[PDB]
């Protein structure tokens, strides 16, 4: 989470505003880290571990909402969850997406709340380490 391709997708998503205003504040690199960080340690990953690709972030984003069903959701669950969408969609997808609910509405239309089986998957992420 210090590359090129990570500040890339953080430029994109800080024009996106957190309220649906309007008047409201726009996410900013934080928000993020803040956001993955929480997911991290809510589903048992190490604290520090940035997804790399779209596929990674949207098994992060299906982990973190199965918790939320299973435990409730609550103010900092949701804006973890909302926040992961609007890097999505905004940050991996390059999307323009005004608020972060048109994140959320966005990533739901496109199938992605889906939890994609392995074998749909066709493999998981196997690469060098540097």
């Amino acid at each position: 989470g210090q590359g090129r391709d990570w500040k890339m997708a953080i430029k994109r998503c800080s024009n996106v505003a957190v309220g649906v205003g309007g008047k409201s504040k726009k996410f900013g690199e934080g928000n993020f880290r803040w956001a993955i960080r929480m997911a991290n340690v809510s589903t048992g990953r190490e604290p520090g571990d940035i997804p790399e690709t779209l596929d990674q972030l949207r098994l992060v984003i299906c982990d973190l909402q199965e918790r939320r069903e299973k435990f409730g959701s609550s103010k900092e669950i949701d804006m973890a969850i909302v926040t992961l969408k609007v890097f999505a969609v905004a940050g991996l997808l390059n999307m323009t997406v005004s608020t972060a609910a048109a994140a959320e509405n966005m990533y739901s239309q496109m199938g992605l709340d889906t939890r994609p089986s392995m074998k749909e998957a066709g493999g998981k992420e196997e690469g060098p380490p540097q």
